[PDB]
């Protein structure tokens, strides 16, 4: 089969298309990268008909040496990935010393990876370390209700985590480490990539106020489902707040009992 | 034809897919079980290529002895059922004494039924008794507006039923027995399964505050439609409450007249 | 071709499916009937493989003598029409004296037309008279925002029409005769069918508080678009009201100028 | 291949269908025109089986002499474009002196272009001048949240632009020239077409209070994405306002830093 029918190209199409249908990825909003093994891509080598283009990295990462990824392109729309995966996605392989990468497949007509790729790489590095190599996905999208909440809730990790845990029972179990929140920062900068990667050490979800969310996970579905869980809770919260707020909710005691039953250690600071 | 094209596998795909598109089943949220007859499955026996795996039940149910079911898997996403029904669904058959069940088809790669299966079984038992064997479906989903309402309405069966009946004219006719509401409880426990099954004696719909809904019915479509009716009313209610509340509504007298016309006996406690 | 591929069966599938996707037709909510000519159906006669079943009408309508219709079935779900049009739709032909009708095609497994068919017929009669035979469609659905508005706006034709005209500029041009509003009434009764048909003399749209909408038009698309226009305005209004109400809006003067430009005569009572 | 499979007919189908699914184009609401080159259409000439019909223009535009466009039809529904592109779209070519145009393909059964075509032409002219011929698309739709905001925000370009920039971080970067707002005007008039074209000199987005939006861009996707970006911000804003308003937001300083980083010159009047 053609690489377009591969599990990982189909996976990238599914995730980007689902996020598009959720209303989280207007225009080129959002970006998605997936760490692969050589063994995933090697069978499809005869599908690679052009010369690998080289792009240097300003900050090398030796931890990622020789590692292939499939990634969304700069200025590309999640809506279009299903229509032309080769135009909108690329497979890249970081070189031997992590000083740059080669584009191996896709990103046709001189397209390049998302301008956020260096920031994705830094977060991949921190998640590899934090999860002993199990995490493989970084997903950014403009999740609508989470965005709306950033204007009305204290932009504070403990406050925000507690509300999201209250907003759907599964949340504490899905993200016991809570949701990290940064100050508003200029997107595309080194600073925002650094700050995100730091919080990725402590959380699988990071919020960018007035902008969107960053998630990490071992697979596309687990990462998408993580974001979707947080966004569903946020959707419930927006309804409840719009109705004048909570008359009742999940208590700290109930949340602790929940953690205990499911063998997770919830972020203590959100349990007042 | 392959069992994937059977009415019941297609039915499970339709229900889980529709619920996914409704936004009720983020991640692995939700679960669905359907009681079958041997005669439904027997024609497809040559599609069963592996050895039935046995799983014991902590609480036996002799009422279900020898009974086959098709069920959603643990940790499986409703979104994916249409893509790979064999990975995400299983057909199980409870053994001769109801002390356990065999997995006959599906749940590939060592998957197991939803961890809520024992609780589904207990509710199936109570609905069989309550409806003289006509009910065959238990459906749990994270119906968004119903969830939101649990934070703002008294979590009380009579209050909640009356509002839902007011929220769409058909509601009293579709669920004259009203909607049972439990206290918040730790999901997955024996306690929540027991309490749900008790309320299933009196209602075809049970709410879990800050979590979701459980419904029972004779067919997938009737059960889905039951939940969808309640959820549509809840959606209307959320809009009305967000606009500052009801200026006018369906009265108790109008609700009683409605019951009389359609030959149903509405839950008296919701008719003040 | 099979009658399933006919313009009118495809049209019924499109309309019911679109309304389902809009969230207007949970369960069996909604019903749709389309007046045909003999010439539409005659080519497909060899597709009619069973004996026409006769159903008498309590109130005859001689105006409809010998007239064929395609109709949605009782207890049938709009969601399922696309999956099995023959199970969920029927073609009926009223007999020579309008005292009853024969089912000619569809409504398989002893299904019957919507229990609202007599009420549809009465409204068809009044619309034929009001439009000199141009109207051919009666559509009922549970349009969500229109429903929500019935709890918060005076249930009064002039008030409701003015708000809907304000809620989207096209509204006055699409429904210059405004939207008739009934008191809440027990659905399925002779009384509600009579009252609806009376208002159908003056308006192409009729609201049933706490229930839904009835629309009439010359084609499926014009009738659907009429309802969709009103429902879109209602959706805008719900947002605006939820934000605390109008700071500015379309004035009576602007509405009159609009009417004049498009050569329509707007309901004077809504123009204060 | 048939012209229906051409990039531009497929593009028109995608854009109108996506806008339909967004809920922005009830009934015949909305219209879309795309400026082509002769070279785009010339290969498909054997698909043009009828005689070009001539329609004069009241206001000639010599700037558009000999220029082909593909356009949506008058009274046509965006929903139907995918079902029958030839019925719902047309290819037109303005004549040698810009005094009228010929219909070359489509608009079957005596259909004509959107009655807004002259106004589209005037805006095309101004955008050609403003962008040195790079803009090729004018898109009008009834974007729901933007509409709702026009009732609650000062209908003032600087106020509205600032809120939309605050409502999603990308907005300042996507539309640094802000969003022009007209007074309410009677649609279809010369006056509204003139006023829109004037604002098109200064902005790529123009709002019509209580009605919808007009956008311009070099391609269908960039123009659609421009509107979708503004509409997504508006959706966030509606949620935030419905929750009681902003507790925090993007500051003028942060917005200026954003502009600087991305090399754009933001509308100074929105930066208090
Ligand atoms: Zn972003
Ligand atoms: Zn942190
Ligand atoms: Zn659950
Ligand atoms: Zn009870
Ligand atoms: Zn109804
Ligand atoms: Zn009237
Ligand atoms: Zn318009
Ligand atoms: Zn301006």
């Amino acid at each position: 089969q053609n690489i377009t029918q591969s599990w990982f190209v189909q996976g990238m199409i599914k995730a980007t298309t689902d996020a598009w249908l959720k209303g989280w990825d207007e225009r080129n909003g959002g970006n998605l990268t997936l760490r692969l093994d050589d063994a995933d891509i090697a069978p499809y080598h005869d599908n690679f008909h052009q010369q690998p283009r080289y792009i240097p990295l300003s900050q090398p990462m030796p931890l990622l040496a020789n590692t292939p990824f499939i990634v969304t392109g700069s200025g590309k729309f999640f809506r279009n990935v299903q229509l032309d995966p080769a135009a909108n996605l690329g497979i890249v392989k970081v070189d031997s010393d992590g000083a740059g990468y080669h584009i191996l497949w896709g990103l046709t007509n001189e397209a390049v990876p998302t301008s956020s790729l260096p920031a994705h790489f830094l977060s991949h590095c921190e998640r590899i370390k934090a999860t002993n190599g199990k995490d493989r996905v970084i997903m950014h999208c403009h999740a609508t209700n989470l965005i709306a909440l950033t204007y009305v809730l204290e932009n504070d990790t403990a406050v925000f985590t507690r509300q999201l845990w209250e907003g759907s029972t599964e949340c504490l179990v899905v993200f016991p480490d809570g949701v990290g929140i940064l100050p508003w920062m200029v997107p595309g900068t080194d600073a925002i990539g650094q700050a995100t990667a730091q919080e990725m050490q402590k959380h699988s979800l990071v919020l960018w106020p007035f902008h969107g969310v960053f998630g990490s996970g071992p697979t596309l579905d687990e990462t998408f489902g993580l974001i979707d869980t947080a966004e569903k809770s946020a959707q419930v919260l927006v309804k409840v707040y719009s109705m004048g707020g909570m008359g009742q909710t999940i208590s700290a005691a109930e949340l602790i009992a929940l953690g205990k039953r499911f063998g997770v250690t919830p972020l203590a600071s959100a349990l007042a």
